[PDB]
């Protein structure tokens, strides 16, 4: 089941590490959670709908401003790239920051580089995280949003919440070489406890769908395996949208995609069929969840996974084996791969009482080492007072 430390443990760990690294007590502290997507995969960059929820796994940042004008960072996460420490001067008009080594610091460097407010002072900071790094629960986005929320303490920002999510997204593109969508940054910033967020990535309007049923559990199963094909999938969708004269696959419904089948590639048609169908499935999933129809929600999860496995082809044999094992347990409503795919985690919605047997059944039928997280919908990025 694997324990989830709470803000008190992470804050204390981060603050003890700060004292034993910089001599003084930290002056500021922030946290930003990871996320799991209940449904709506690879609709992100297609101006579609997603239904993520923030997790109890989070990244905590403690620090203090400096008069030096340098940034000094240390992270305690064991999976972090080596070295665990890095120091650099703040960017100027002449010289700007550039991505490099270690890779974990590029997320921090990107947000600093693209931070819209000034003057930004130097700072010392310690980073702690309970999000498994690169495990498909968007550890990077939690670090980007935590960094942004920390910098707001150094110098308050003026833009909208959407502008903050796009800054962290701009950091991921340039400093991490990953052309991701907006969901991970958005849900980390905007999550609310006991609620999933139906996010329209075209209008950035959000809808809060409550998930605070004690008889309901969300189970995260990390496959522990491992994105070469993610870019390619993005441009196949843009070519299909361009071929149909539309700005994005959000503007295309299944009937028009079927009517224009001969205007696009055979693979391109199979990618758009998932994207257009998945957008519709999340709208149906949100509605099913509002009225408490967990069985209908679970069936939409299974359709989403099979669609990702056959039409979008972004699943792997380990994920498919984890989903089929979970689907055999009654009291599991549905199971599905989450994140970009090619490994990572599977999300499962199930009855709370069935969680112990589900984990034993999933583990027994998996040809690897599966790690489990039982998570509730958590709050978004928040300032912590020391
Ligand atoms: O090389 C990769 C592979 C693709 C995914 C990705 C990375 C690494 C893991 C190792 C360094 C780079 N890290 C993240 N995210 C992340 N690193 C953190 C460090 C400290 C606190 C919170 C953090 O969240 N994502
Ligand atoms: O649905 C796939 C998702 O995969 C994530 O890893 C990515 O950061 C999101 O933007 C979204 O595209």
């Amino acid at each position: 089941a694997l324990r989830q430390p709470q803000v008190a443990e992470l804050l204390a760990e981060a603050r003890r590490a700060f004292r034993e690294e910089f001599g003084a007590e930290p002056e500021l502290a922030v946290s930003a959670p990871g996320r799991v997507n209940l449904i709506g995969e690879h609709t992100d960059y297609n101006q579609g709908l997603v239904l993520p929820m923030a997790l109890e796994l989070m990244t905590v940042l403690v620090g203090s401003p400096r008069k030096d004008g340098l940034v000094s960072l240390l992270t305690t996460s064991e999976g972090a790239d080596e070295p665990q420490r890095l120091q650099f001067p703040l960017p100027t008009a002449q010289r700007s920051l550039e991505p490099g080594t270690p890779r974990w610091a590029n997320y921090v460097k990107g947000v600093i580089q693209y931070y819209p407010a000034a003057p930004l002072p130097g700072f010392s900071a310690v980073v702690v995280s309970s999000v498994p790094l690169g495990g498909g629960l968007s550890s990077s986005a939690s670090l980007e949003v935590a960094t942004y929320t920390f910098l707001q303490q150094l110098c308050p920002d003026s833009g909208t919440i959407a502008a903050r999510a796009q800054v962290c997204q701009q950091a991921e593109h340039s400093f991490a070489g990953m052309p991701c969508g907006i969901m991970d940054q958005f849900i980390s910033l905007m999550g609310q406890k006991g609620h999933a967020l139906l996010i329209d990535c075209r209008s950035l309007e959000t809808s809060l769908v409550p998930l605070s049923d004690p008889k309901l559990a969300v189970l995260i199963t990390n496959s522990n395996v491992r994105s070469s094909e993610y870019p390619v999938r993005r441009r196949q969708c843009e070519e299909v949208a361009r071929a149909l004269g539309a700005a994005s696959l959000r503007e295309v419904q299944l009937e028009e995609l079927e009517a224009a089948r001969d205007l696009v590639s055979k693979e391109g048609f199979r990618r758009a069929r998932h994207v257009v169908g998945e957008i519709r499935r999340t709208a149906q999933a949100a509605a099913a969840l509002r009225r408490g129809d967990y069985r209908a929600f679970g069936r939409l999860m299974v359709e989403s996974h099979r669609s990702l496995r056959d039409d979008y082809e972004v699943s792997c044999p380990e994920l498919d084996q984890l989903v089929e094992a979970a689907l055999a347990v009654p009291g599991v409503y549905g199971s599905r791969m989450t994140g970009g795919g090619f490994g990572g985690c599977t999300v499962t919605l199930l009855e709370a009482s069935a969680a112990p047997h589900a984990m034993r059944h999933i583990q027994e039928h998996y040809g690897g080492t599966a790690t489990f997280y039982l998570s509730q919908a958590a709050d978004g990025a928040k300032v912590l007072c020391l």
